[PDB]
C-alpha cells in the first residue's frame, strides 16, 4: 500500500521494495553538468503507433496509476533490440499545484508527464519478464506543459471519469500514439536509470524528449480532479495527486543528448 | 550505517530512522508560489558570535560532514526562546557538478550551505536533548555561491587538511562568527522543517538568509576535496562529496519571508 504522500511515500518504499534505496534511480534533473552530446543517439522510429479506430484498448485505474494498455505490435525500431510497447500512463500534480512531472530541467518542473513503457520483445515474452533483466524495459518520457489544449490528449483524458477508482476499467477506442510526442522527437536525452514507482527496478533505458507538448489549464484541472486511489467503496478515499517521485542522486552517471546545442 | 550514496543512502534512512519518513522533512525548493511576507519576522541578533581569539574550539570530521564545536553562551536573540549554538557544518557536491546547497531557490542549487545549529536552552539542557523535542532547534542556513575569496570562511578552511579522515579533529581559534553571515541578515526565508540528516526530526525552526555569500573557485575545490568519509586506514577509502539531502515534497505549506 506505498503512496506518494504520508507514511508510506516515497522516503518509506525502499523498507519494502530494496531497490529504491539502491543505484540507478529514476526520475534525475536534467542540468548542463551532467549533459554529454553523444553523436550516436541516431533517430528512434515509431512503428504501429497508429492504432486503428475501429479497435479499442484498455484503459485501468490500478490504485496508484491509471495506464492504456498498447499492442505488442507497436514498437520502437532504432534500440539495439526491437522495443515493444506494452503500455502508457501519466504523472501529475494537484489543482493548486499543477507542477508534477518527474523529470525536471534545471531544476524546474513541468505540469505533468507521459510515460510510454516498452520492453525487449526480441528476448523476453512479456514485459514482467524483461522488467528485471539487463536494458530490459525502455520508456519514452514526453514532458507536458501548461498551454494550448490538446485534442490528441483529450482522446485519453476524455475516459478518465470511467475509471475514477482503483479496479475500475474502460476501453478507449484507438488513435495515433505518435500524436502524443512532442516536435523534433530526434533531439532526445538517454540515461540508465530505473521504474520510478515500487519495485523500481533499475532496468530502464530512458529516452525523455528535449521539446514539452502542451495541454490546456482545464485538461490538466480535470487528470488532477478526476481520479482517487482507492475503491469506489472506500470510506477513507484518497485522490490520485501529486503522483511523482523526487528526483534521484546521480551516482556518477551523465545523461546522454542526440542534440549538440 | 548511514551515507549519501549506495545502499545505504537517502532512500534507505527511514528503515533505521523512522522520521526520515514522517512528517516536516527538509530541506525543499523556495520558490515563489509558496512564500509569504509576514511582517511579523523581524530581524535576529547574534549575541555571542564574536568568539575570544584566547579560546580554541574543537573541529571533527565525523564520517558525514566536518563540523565545528560552538559555546553555549553563543545565542540567537529573537525568537520566542532563547536559542544557543551548539556546532556548525557544510553541505557541498563534488568539482564535477559543484552545486551542493540543501536548500534551493526557485529550483536552483547554490555551491554549498553553512548550518549553524542551535537548542532551545531556556526548556532543555543540551541540543541532544533538545533534538527530539518540540521546538528543540533552530538551524541558520547561508547559502554559498563562487564568487571572491572570502577571508573569514577561510579561518575554518585553512583546518580541513588535519580533519581529512573519519575521527580526526583540530583546534580552531575564536573569531567572529558573524563574519560568515550574508549581507542584509534582516532579510531570511522561515519555515518548520527538521534535521537534514538521521535522524531528521522534525524538530527544527529554519532560517535561510534570502542573501548568498561568496568563496573563491579554490576555496569551493578545497571543501569538495579536503575530506574523506572514511578512517585513514581504511582500504576502500570515500571522499566526503555530494553530502547533501535532495529536497522534500512541501505541499499545502508555506514558507514566510522577512521581505517582500
Ligand atoms: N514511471 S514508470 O514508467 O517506471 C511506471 C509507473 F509510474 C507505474 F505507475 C507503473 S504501475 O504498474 O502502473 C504501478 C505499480 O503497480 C509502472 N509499471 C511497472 C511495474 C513493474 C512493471 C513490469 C513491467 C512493465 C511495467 C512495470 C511503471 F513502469
Ligand atoms: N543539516 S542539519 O543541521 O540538520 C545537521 C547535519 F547536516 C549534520 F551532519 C549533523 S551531524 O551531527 O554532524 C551527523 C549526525 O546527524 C547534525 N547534527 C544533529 C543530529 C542530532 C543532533 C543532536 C545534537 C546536536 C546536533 C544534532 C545536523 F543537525
Ligand atoms: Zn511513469
Ligand atoms: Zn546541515
Amino acid at each position: 500500500k506505498w503512496t506518494y504522500f504520508g507514511p508510506d511515500g516515497e522516503n518509506s518504499w525502499s523498507k519494502k521494495y530494496p531497490s529504491c534505496g539502491g543505484l540507478l534511480q529514476s526520475p534525475i534533473d536534467l542540468h548542463s553538468d551532467i549533459l554529454q552530446y553523444d553523436a550516436s543517439l541516431t533517430p528512434l522510429e515509431f512503428q504501429g503507433y497508429n492504432l486503428s479506430a475501429n479497435k479499442q484498448f484498455l484503459l485501468t485505474n490500478n490504485g496508484h496509476s491509471v495506464k492504456l494498455n498498447l499492442p505488442s505490435d507497436m514498437h520502437i525500431q532504432g534500440l539495439q533490440s526491437r522495443y515493444s510497447a506494452t503500455q502508457l500512463h501519466l504523472h501529475w500534480g494537484n489543482p493548486n499545484d499543477p507542477h508534477g512531472s518527474e523529470h525536471t530541467v534545471s531544476g524546474q518542473h513541468f505540469a505533468a508527464e507521459l510515460h510510454i513503457v516498452h520492453y525487449n520483445s526480441d528476448l523476453y515474452p512479456d514485459a514482467s519478464t524483461a522488467s528485471n533483466k539487463s536494458e530490459g524495459l525502455a520508456v519514452l518520457a514526453v514532458l507536458i506543459e501548461m498551454g494550448s489544449f490538446n485534442p490528441s490528449y483529450d482522446k485519453i483524458f476524455s475516459h478518465l471519469q470511467h475509471v475514477k477508482y482503483k479496479g475500475q476499467e474502460a476501453f478507449v477506442p484507438g488513435f495515433n500514439i505518435e500524436e502524443l510526442l512532442p516536435e523534433r522527437t530526434a533531439e532526445y536525452y538517454r540515461y540508465r536509470g530505473s521504474l520510478t514507482t515500487p519495485p523500481c527496478n533499475p532496468t530502464v533505458l530512458w529516452t525523455v524528449f528535449r521539446n514539452p507538448v502542451q495541454i490546456s489549464q482545464e485538461q490538466l484541472l480535470a487528470l488532477e480532479t478526476a481520479l482517487y486511489c482507492t475503491h469506489m467503496d472506500d470510506p477513507s478515499p484518497r485522490e490520485m495527486i501529486n503522483n511523482f517521485r523526487q528526483v534521484q542522486k546521480f551516482d556518477e552517471r551523465l545523461v546522454y543528448t542526440s542534440f549538440s546545442q
